[PDB]
């Protein structure tokens, strides 16, 4: 198994039997003949379903609630004995226009949560118009939504969807939430929107240019990435390193499925092995 | 020429007190909290408006009675910090803010909760060093977990409405209300079955230290306790012991017994002298906030508007509505 | 009446006591600009800090109140439109010499925190991470330390560095103290393991530490700046820092500090592009221009300010401009 | 044959080559850092200089004799200057955009009475630094009265020193030397520095002297009860030690995890010396 983490070995250890290091960076990365992908010529390839969407809709709200209630700020103030609540005032989500971009299973669940906090949940998707959301056009979402959260994949025209112009059309004070893909956001324009005060906040789980940075302990150096250092510096940014999947259920499932997938290709190397 | 001084003023407050919304006209504001060292700032004011960070004991009230103060406009629901009996012997009316935003408290409770389960407090500190390793940062899906709400007023109902949208099985206990949003069970069933417990009840003399050693022994191993209600409900020593031992998975706290002079104040010059607060903050399965569940624009607007209403209304008649 | 803008408790603890009763006194922690100049109405003396902005507009408003004295609680008149104040007729007075012992001590403090990697350990331990990896430094013993500028501050820093076992080189075209091996600047630049600047800023000094200067310094070297932020090109420092050519930087001053330092920006965070990148770097250490922030030096600033106001009548003062 | 290995040791142990034998070094608490009866058959490359254990080789039973005393006297002052100049506090403020210098005021060391307890090589080096900062340096030692220090009685150091730093070994009479009584006797506002031994201080009474405000500050690299805590990453749990959590939470405490030796010169010496000592026992 390639990029192995201890949070996988807790689940992936007791369920592996029969025949038989795991140095990170032969399974996944997010020579028998099978590559066991763990995301969501022929050189036999498989993949993991499920991958728990709940863990990502939960994180999405967690990160967005942390930002609006400024739990990142309070954390550092209370460590210092500074219990003055200045700069930690947020808003009630109740009555706020929540905007969901991408109405697959993660966007839907997020709209389910957002609905319960008392938001008016707008949403946009070229296919499916779910009941959970007042489906509207993208431009209307962009300009009317107090909160936008991105739950769509990254396509050639999706890149930098949030850029200097989208930031200009957005409601002043708006929170932008992204646990989908970092490429959907022009980090430079996001920092300029955040610094100038047009964008009220941002809560990111993903980051264009995250590749060699996330999932690794760079503690001996520090932050060499210029944009990451600026994101973490602003009070109105919350950021986590692509951990929106990291739940016991999701990992136990990723781990248990990966084992079955091998157990399927060795019980019969010629097949559809479910998640080919 | 009617003079009102505001003690323990904050920017998040003065920005929402309208202009001032002239209740009475002459207005002085200080960020400084009220005690014997500052009471004389109140000379000439008939109204003194306070926050929980202010101390109005006997000595301070005797000094306010002799400056002509007639009204104490408490910018809070709590009146713990006021010697009410002495102020009623002096003739000073006390008025409070009785209704915050219930949505603000519910929303903070969830925030505080997901912060703990997704280990956001640990990630915060990890990434500032460049440690983007995810070991130590795994949580669990609220989906399917059993969530137990204690106290089923609007706060508790709103908290249960949120949790149900995360996939939670929501249990609740409350002898005086049985809402449809919850499977009403018994308190012992909530204690023993719940993955996550959230408290949303007042404090009574039978309530005090409800979460004690025995209560922690009966809760499910690895359980999450969340307290935005009142810090008295939890025995902090026992909580610290249950947390260091592994029995309790985590705690998320907005309130703390012994907060009655620590919270709401910048103790930056010293640090954390409190023995229990220090051990709490260094623990990886604890999230903690300084009683900020109410700290939203919408709730602060309410508090200020109401305080303006309470002074505008005050005319020596015990129909002060929000009198105590 | 005397009004004090940008008052601090570490200041009022010292000038407050007795405060030789020159008329009625008012203090605000708030800093002076056009939104707050009103508080100076009725005052004849306005006392400032470097967090206060007194440009043309604000001086024309003060002049119209009868203010006749600017009591600057600092050495720098950088934040005062001096020519407009001299055209309006407002006298300006300052505190010329802090304590130099305080600057020298803070220089060494900030240096030893960088070299012993206390900033990293600080954050490590708070998480319960007592693993010493990433925390190794080196002995000051036998290292070559280069001091640039040899006034009392520079001399007092060499006096300290020599007690850590350091070989102390120094450059200064004026005076050659015995505490130091006087060398040429290029020898200091190329040979020093640790460099500490303690000179003023000239128009020929500006960005003295640029890319070229960083290319010429010894691989792995520690630079230290308690003097003036102008002397270092921050962009080049950041590049030298991210590449490994520069072992580290410890900084008390920063170009473009002139509106950021000395103010609580907690509500926002760090908007400055360079500050965020500096703080995220593990070989930095940075402080908010607090080299002077000792009781002894602060007592000096307040006493000298009291002396300056009491002295003010109408003749050119000891510390006029 | 190498136990309790750290990467800062591996940087140096390896280039010098331990080996053309096979050795292998796995870290876990014959290679014996500070971090037993039932020893099986044997054949002790301590890589230390301490008595954490009960041909005549040049360093005997094989420890590292020399070390770096500068590493510890440098760290001693670093820690001490960090606390007086409140660099821990500023570290956490500036991360927030909070550049207000309130609560970071220090004092000039110049003119302050510095007090050194134990006047061997670390204390002497420490007093040399301390002398250059402008301090009047006192010192106490039962043997030797160096001129670097105005030698005085222990009681006179305790009560007159603005700054105390401990540089003596821990003896069965020395345990809890800094207790409730010593803290009543010390000067109001004094800084206490300990890079020697944690047992020399009663942490509980230190926490009370600090909380009460009798003690102006404390700067520790060593801590009684540090054993299973220091040199280990406890990031998954938090800080379970009640006294450590309280120490870390005060603004007038600086603490570091026994890192006063961690310098390149010190570790290269410990590494080169260990190798030399094995090369001396194989040529017996």
């Amino acid at each position: 198994f390639f990029s192995m983490h201890p949070y996988e070995e807790e689940f992936l250890g007791p369920i592996l039997p029969s025949d038989w290091e795991m140095t990170p960076d032969v399974v996944s990365l997010f020579g028998v003949g099978l590559l066991a992908l763990r995301s969501a010529l022929g050189i036999k390839v498989v993949n993991v379903p499920a991958y728990s969407q709940h863990a990502i809709a939960d994180h999405t709200l967690a990160i967005m609630l942390a930002l609006i209630r400024r739990l990142h700020r309070a954390h550092d103030k209370v460590r210092l004995g500074d219990f003055d609540l200045d700069g930690l005032m947020g808003f009630d989500l109740n009555g706020k226009v929540a905007g969901v971009i991408g109405l697959g299973k993660i966007g839907r669940l997020v709209a389910t949560r957002l609905k319960a906090f008392g938001c008016k949940v707008l949403g946009y998707d070229p296919y499916i118009q779910p009941e959970i959301v007042e489906n509207v056009d993208l431009d209307t979402l962009i300009t009317q939504a107090d909160i936008i959260s991105i739950h769509c994949p990254l396509t050639r025209e999706n890149f930098h969807m949030f850029n200097e112009e989208t930031f200009k059309r957005m409601k002043p004070g708006a929170i932008l939430v992204n646990t989908a893909r970092g490429g959907l956001i022009d980090t430079k324009a996001l920092l300029e929107a955040l610094k100038s005060g047009k964008l009220g906040g941002a809560a990111l789980d993903v980051y264009e240019y995250e590749r060699g940075l996330f999932f690794k302990n760079h503690q001996k150096e520090g932050i060499k990435d210029p944009y990451l250092a600026q994101l973490l510096g602003l009070a109105n940014v919350v950021l986590t390193g692509h951990q929106a999947f990291l739940t016991r259920e999701a990992v136990k499932n990723i781990e248990e499925t990966t084992v079955e997938n091998i157990l399927e290709w060795q019980k019969n190397p010629q097949a559809k092995l479910k998640n080919e």
